[PDB]
């Protein structure tokens, strides 16, 4: 009924450090379309297994798993910049910020390593980090040392986003919804295609579009052809 | 052939010192497409009887009635912060902006308290803006106070948009122009879908993703079935 | 492996620092699809044209042409802004930036004068362009005195993009990959559509969304229509 | 010469891509005669291929001192039903595994060999659990 001033206090503070530091990063946005048709289909028959073993099976392992091997061809994106631009830190570990809703808010941890992990301690690591969230018992470990983020907005709604980047990170994606909508088979028969969005944010001083553009059509490959990702598992 | 030098001057010089204003704003966006398919049949069903009373009925009263009651529900989007971003305040008022293009040519006057306005008082507040506004006559009184911003850019063109907040405001949405596509049904039939796009920003030093995720959700649930928003006005 | 630290060298240098200078503009975004079914089809009937004499010949001359006649009706988009943004200075040359891809990473060589050239006179300077562009050859004429860019990063993929303006430009557009999607005729069946997307960023300090808007309907008028460009060619 | 029996040195850590890559390198060495010896030695476990040239079933020998051996015959294409009950092209491949009756039991032989068959009639159960 009237105004309400009220102090920004706690954790509260950590996003307006955060993303006051983003505007130092020039940001390029690039989005594509993924048809995740097979990828659905492939989630149906590995759930049972998932659950079997005590683990929910969602999307995210696939898209962390995909992310991480795009970025062993795109070493870049997986990297830091110092203040003034002069040098870049090439990171070798895959430590990938899932951000997470929680009931006080946004927090980002991530999983270390994905490029040492199955799928499937993919989806172990993540059910952990998200039982620990919502508790509010993530650990400091949890929270530093990420190189790289997926934000899964798309598990709330959305097509397209803009996500910023954390620095000192240099890149970040957004998923959309999962939506099934009328498309083309190679016949040029009207299908039911299960597609998402993806939303790729890049510090463009150092990362350039082609880069994005090959890095995004590697990680698609790899969606929508789950196949493809067999070839160099080990 | 010849290049030509000129000042900016007049009312010009606001849109250079808003906008410069904005990037102190780390933006965060967010997209999605709304199927406005029984919004447009409503209309069509209400446009006569707006008419015998005098009064264009646009979507526009629609969209701002909705946005109205989602941030009834999100309030934080209705704020403002200080220089520093250390205070928050939650405006009661909803003075949406209505982003207008004129001969001269930008300008965004907004309707007050549409909180307490019906769909066709808003039509109303509306029409009164858009008649001052294309005589330049608008007062100062409907340009101050704004709380919150819609960018109607679809009565010219588009899809998605990537739109800039008005300092001291915190978010803003910007919606494209409505289009027919060929959409699945709840039987799994291609049907002639009216789908709109809408792109919001909001200032990400206090507004996080799930937050505006949420309030679109619920904006949109509200427009894809008008039916929702009878169950709570008086 | 493990982390590897190295600077930033060589013409890598470059893109640091005009990115750097874009974060000084607050970029506005706008989007839209345009159905490009009629140019593919135009395109095809033309490659054996060219191809005769001697040129290989894309939809970015298409793509450029129609942008020029575009911006002889809205050339505050072929314009440039002082470093406070007091004076903009209206050029007369359409320098039309093509945003390219190299093993040494990205390059922004310009066609001059578009405004005074065919199709065909583009397409071959497109042409001289690619070959000095891959042979790391490109002159510093080739490089400087651009006023407007575009970039296709549509031949590489993707959908829609958030593209940086290249100071003291103010508007760049960028163009994903065609593809065909579902679409309604004005019958109302379901066909085969060649959709195109395209994302304009623009220099909102002085450039309006209404501006863009109109601008990227005309171009896309041209694009959808193209006899459209008949009518005033000489 | 007739046959040989090299082996890929610690499939599990390798990937399908390097297993082809190896087996390539032996395939061209073996048809050289240029095997070495630590290509021959050190086998744990073995597949004859043997439908590379024909047939359904087999009974392959094992080769001491191993425990087990798997023969393939050939891919062929054979009327069978799928979920629907309707009549389907399948694209079917016979094994046969011989194992030391001393100490492997027919359940383990058949569990295993279960196993190693939901991996090829699913492929993405292979996804699951490789790094
Ligand atoms: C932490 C988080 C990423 C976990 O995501 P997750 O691995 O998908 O796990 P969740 O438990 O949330 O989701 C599981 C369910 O939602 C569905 N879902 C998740 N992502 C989806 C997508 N993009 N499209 C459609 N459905 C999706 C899954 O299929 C699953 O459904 P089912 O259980 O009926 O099979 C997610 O909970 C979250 O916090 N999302 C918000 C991220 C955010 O706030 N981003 C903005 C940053 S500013
Ligand atoms: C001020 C303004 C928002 C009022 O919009 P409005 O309430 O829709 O009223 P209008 O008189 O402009 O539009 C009326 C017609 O356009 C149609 N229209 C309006 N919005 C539409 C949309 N998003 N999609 C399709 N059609 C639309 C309406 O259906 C109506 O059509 P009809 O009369 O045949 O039934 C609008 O005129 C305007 O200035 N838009 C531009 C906003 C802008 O410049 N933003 C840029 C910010 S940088
Ligand atoms: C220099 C460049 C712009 C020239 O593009 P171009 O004139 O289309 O010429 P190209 O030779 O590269 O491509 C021609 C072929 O690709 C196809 N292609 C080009 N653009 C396409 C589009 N957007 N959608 C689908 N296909 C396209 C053309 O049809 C042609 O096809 P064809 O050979 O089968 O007949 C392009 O090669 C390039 O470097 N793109 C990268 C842009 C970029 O880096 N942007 C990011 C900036 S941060
Ligand atoms: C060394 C050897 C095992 C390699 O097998 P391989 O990995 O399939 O490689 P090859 O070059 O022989 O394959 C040739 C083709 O035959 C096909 N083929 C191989 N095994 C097949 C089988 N199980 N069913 C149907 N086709 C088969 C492959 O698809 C390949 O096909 P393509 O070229 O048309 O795409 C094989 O060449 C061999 O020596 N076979 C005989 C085994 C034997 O002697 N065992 C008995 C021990 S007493
Ligand atoms: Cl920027
Ligand atoms: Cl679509
Ligand atoms: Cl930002
Ligand atoms: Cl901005």
């Amino acid at each position: 009924g009237k105004d309400r001033t009220e102090p920004v206090k706690g954790f509260h503070k950590a996003m307006v450090k955060t993303m006051s530091a983003a505007l130092k990063i020039p940001h390029f946005g690039y989005c594509d379309e993924v048809d995740l048709t097979e990828l659905v289909k492939l989630r149906e028959e590995l759930k049972p297994i998932a659950f079997a073993r005590g683990i929910k099976l969602s999307f995210m392992p696939f898209f962390l798993k995909a992310a991480s091997l795009g970025l062993l061809q795109f070493p870049i994106l997986n990297a830091s910049v110092d203040e003034n631009c002069q040098n870049i830190t090439y990171k070798a570990s895959h430590n990938i910020g899932i951000a997470m809703d929680t009931e006080q808010g946004l927090i980002v941890p991530n999983v270390k390593n994905v490029q040492i992990r199955s799928i499937f301690e993919i989806a172990t690591e993540l059910n952990r980090l998200q039982k620990l969230g919502s508790a509010g018992q993530l650990s400091t470990n949890d929270l530093i040392g990420g190189t790289f983020t997926l934000s899964n907005i798309g598990s709330i709604g959305g097509t397209y986003a803009k996500p910023v980047i954390l620095p000192p990170e240099v890149a970040i994606g957004a998923l959309g919804t999962i939506k099934a909508l009328p498309r083309f088979n190679e016949k040029g028969e009207v299908c039911k295609a299960q597609i998402m969005n993806v939303s790729w944010s890049a510090d463009h001083r150092i990362i350039d579009g082609a880069t994005v553009s090959r890095f995004s059509n590697l990680w698609k490959s790899y969606l929508e052809n789950p196949a493809f990702m067999l070839l160099d598992l080990k």
